[PDB]
């Protein structure tokens, strides 16, 4: 259950001196993390958020006005050019800012929910980094929530009921919540802090949430609320987050139109589900110990020959499968059936189809899983409706 | 109003700024755009099979010296640093993909790879030079890298060249010339391989039955290159197509693998980009559509208005309806004039805008109206779905009855 292990074996990415802390993502490695865009991005879409993508280096003016310059300038890439310095990001905030700046917003624009796939670089010491749990480079399934003050209340709870959905979808059930309060170097005011603390407390009594103080944990500028889910081996790991802003906005000049005609400062709410994708990779490698659900397989069927008679069936089956939108390969390579099926049966394939003249005078397939189970021949639309089910309901285990 | 950088504002599609010259704000309508180009090219990923892979931002710089692209681009590259080592934010994917097929040993069986990304590429170019969507900083290629033998050359440079044909013809682009860019006077490699590289595209042009020019000096500094040039509706030239054939890279970056007669042999690397930048690509089909973007493109494909507050429950049905069939909808139920909001749809160029009257709610249908200004009359509310869904799932240049 070590993920550097399983991701080798599986081929599923790779790392190298010549980029520490940085993953190339390889073929297999690289679907999985696209199908885990998809289901993010269908929950975007129930949970209405809009999708953007902001540049990856801005100047560092804009990092000196939000503070994160004076405080975290070791971790920050920097580049230059024409004289003057800019900022690989290490968050998506300011970026979104910018977005949210451009056109004159209304309380009628409110909630305003603003969502990106962000890849962020932050210069870690070279000494901590540790596979995809501890890495350079990392995507966050990151979004910004702009709203008004009255707004706070649904749109944290909209928050807090998209961490548990997201969660139960992968079989984390046990989730353990921390909040953290202000550090002993922040910035705004006490009672902007004590309506922070106290809004995001109030969040998760109102949601029958249990909590631990972390005190002084906080970022400098909110607090937030911590998640952290436990795996098959009860082992804790911290992934979501929900910070209650009223600083930043402020910093980086947010406004909006009242329904009294006058200019207010927006309130934000920052929340990452997943965290890092690409550590949630690592944690759900692990946990299905390479046995990746359907879903998330990064090939869902192998159908393979037994002599050449069947290689126009295996074709003909293949091109059926891929256009029915599932991750299907076909395996009419010169080896034993027997070598074919244990080469992807170590590849966790999640189904394996053989063809012989029986199967294909029939008209049918013999199915065996990536667990040895024998599931006997079946009929060719059968198995694509059940992989169909399995597929679109992200179920966990096979029926 | 045809310029991208008018219609981008007027459709809210994207932003740039002085904080980060050359780089583009991606908003909603805009990344909608983008991720539906991204769609189009995977499908055609699945049908020509390709693998997508994701390299790392940064790379040591060591490795960028090692292709020779350091000496020749080191100007208009970003550069940042840690720990007392150099890295370079990576212009261009070639390195990176040849980096993960060094993982592990390749044989001939494994051959031809083929090995695609959307690549965030960076570029230090002078601030001068920018315009727009055209000339950026930061840009994403639909680049893609073929791995394999001599004698695999001709199938895969040909793929290469349907593939270009292919994909321009879905965006109308039927108006293609062809240059074949030979070797610079500042270059790497041999001169047989070269003549090799330079005969091989040429036959591969002649195979196809593609007239075509030659370019003196103009391919990379590493290999030549067959351009794809398509003109738009206005007839001006774009260069966005790119086929190279290599012989210089996987050498001087150590990739190799094991041939059928047991020896290690030096992979063939075939470079090819058939939209080129893609933010350039938005603005060129921004320009060219004028803002008429297909329904499988447009940011927004359908809007549903209401009269009077007694058809927003009707709305409100509706635009669930056609949200769970898999079409961009939104709602308007503002109380303004119906004439007032179809003229700021049509000038948002949504292509449906459906029109709900209490006489459309009893019957179960909706009044079509195009960005076009074209009235399609009542139509039944599935019969409107199911030519949506076949107009985008077609790709169709057209809309309904023109
Ligand atoms: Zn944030
Ligand atoms: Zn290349």
């Amino acid at each position: 259950r070590d993920h550097r292990k399983i991701g080798k074996q599986l081929d599923l990415y790779h790392m190298q001196e010549e980029a520490p802390g940085m993953v190339f993502w390889h073929n297999d490695g690289w679907t999985i993390f696209r199908e885990l865009e998809v289901f993010v991005r269908s929950k975007l879409k129930e949970y209405q958020y809009q999708e953007v993508k902001g540049p990856f280096m801005m100047d560092r003016v804009l990092w000196e006005k939000t503070g994160h310059w004076d405080n975290y300038k070791d971790a920050m890439f920097t580049t230059s050019s024409e004289n003057r310095e800019y900022c690989i990001k290490p968050m998506n905030c300011p970026g979104h800012v910018q977005i949210f700046n451009q056109g004159l917003k209304s309380y009628r624009d409110l909630p305003l929910r603003m969502a990106e796939f962000g890849s962020c670089h932050r210069n870690e010491p070279s000494g901590s980094l540790h596979g995809l749990m501890r890495v350079r480079g990392f995507t966050q399934d990151d979004a910004h929530i702009f709203c008004t003050e009255e707004q706070i209340r649904d749109e944290v709870n909209g928050c807090i009921r998209l961490v548990y959905d997201m969660y139960s979808t992968f079989g984390f059930e046990k989730i353990v919540v921390k909040l953290s309060t202000r550090p002993e170097k922040r910035i705004g005011s006490d009672e902007m802090w004590d309506r922070a603390e106290a809004d995001l407390a109030v969040a998760l009594e109102e949601n029958n949430i249990p909590f631990e103080y972390q005190l002084g944990e906080g970022a400098f500028y909110s607090p937030k609320i911590e998640f952290t889910l436990y795996d098959c081996l009860d082992r804790a790991w911290q992934c979501g987050t929900v910070q209650l802003d009223f600083s930043l906005p402020s910093r980086l000049s947010a406004s909006y139109v009242g329904e009294d005609n006058e200019r207010k400062v927006p309130v934000m709410i920052h929340r990452a589900i997943l965290g890092s994708m690409e550590r949630f990779i690592g944690i759900l490698t692990e946990e299905f110990a390479g046995f990746f659900p359907t879903w998330l397989a990064p090939v869902q069927v192998v159908i393979m020959n037994i002599t050449d008679s069947q290689s126009e069936y295996v074709n003909e089956l293949t091109q059926k499968l891929s256009n029915a939108g599932i991750r299907v390969k076909a395996d009419l390579r010169n080896e034993k059936i027997g070598f074919k099926i244990r080469e992807h049966t170590l590849r966790r394939v999640p189904y394996m189809l053989v063809c012989g003249d029986k199967e294909v005078e029939s008209g049918k397939v013999a199915v065996r899983t990536r667990r040895g189970k024998d599931l006997g021949s079946m009929d060719v639309n059968e198995v694509i409706e059940k992989l169909q089910q399995e597929i679109r309901s992200r179920s966990l285990k096979q029926l």
